[PDB]
């Protein structure tokens, strides 16, 4: 998708007691993902270690929140993540009871345009590098002609 | 017919344009997005306000002659445009004849997001959120969208 919505179970009303949901999200290729949450209401424990929502962007964790935070008077962002892959899951955890009625969380993700001609290290292409949404092409000097490797210029 | 990305390119190119023609390309890109047209290479008659030979985008956005190239090696661009509008018209003139040999332009457009949240009849009677291609409406907890999809209220 291009973007989406992910909510706690039961939100905006208290999330159950003793639960665990975890969703993934895919954007296109040549796309990464910029989530963000604009509510988080969860029970604060050292570490997090009870209820909480995480971020995880292979077997790697990207984040890991809880507690209750608000946003920034123009913005109803309060954690943001941007990331290069185009693949997250999201996982929430509700440990024992629910019984001060913590609302859980909302999160919205949109993809993001990877620039293949600036965000890496090397240059994909010999010449010009064109970078557009969804991917890049390469182009060549006037009197050059593009290989059939579509990234290298050569003349006859 | 709407593209992502496109390239243009002067009659001949890259050898002398013809005396005495004139071409024109209608540039289009989906709904939701602008443009970013660039051009790469200009080799042109030079003439005051380009009243002879000229490169016009019209939407007038511009008009170019003259000769004049980049030496950055990846992203070589002499002249750009930005426009929030989907569609472009590109016009290429030559006029009399090209004794000098000059030979033209090249210039590539991309596809831009509009960004609808911030440009201002606000589309959202809360929240705003910006995706590529278009945006949605979004509302505070306990709140829900209407169906118009712009709306938020409460039973
Ligand atoms: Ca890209
Ligand atoms: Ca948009
Ligand atoms: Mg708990
Ligand atoms: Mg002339």
């Amino acid at each position: 998708t291009m973007y989406g919505e992910i909510l706690s179970p039961n939100y905006p009303q208290a999330y159950p007691s003793e639960v665990e949901k975890s969703w993934d999200i895919e954007v296109p290729e040549g796309y990464g993902i910029h989530l963000y949450f604009t509510h988080l209401d969860i029970e604060l424990s050292e570490n997090c270690a009870y209820d909480s929502v995480q971020i995880i962007s292979g077997d790697t964790e990207e984040g890991r929140l809880c507690g209750q935070r608000s946003s920034n008077p123009h913005s109803p962002i309060v954690e943001e993540f941007q990331v290069p892959y185009n693949k997250l899951q999201v996982i929430f955890k509700s440990d024992f009871s629910n019984e001060e009625r913590f609302t859980g969380f909302a999160a919205y993700y949109v993809a993001t345009d990877i620039n293949e001609c600036t965000d890496f290290v090397d240059v994909p292409c010999s010449h010009f590098c064109n970078n557009f949404i969804g991917g890049y092409f390469c182009s060549c000097p006037p009197e050059y002609f593009l290989h059939d490797d579509m990234k290298n210029c050569g003349v006859n």
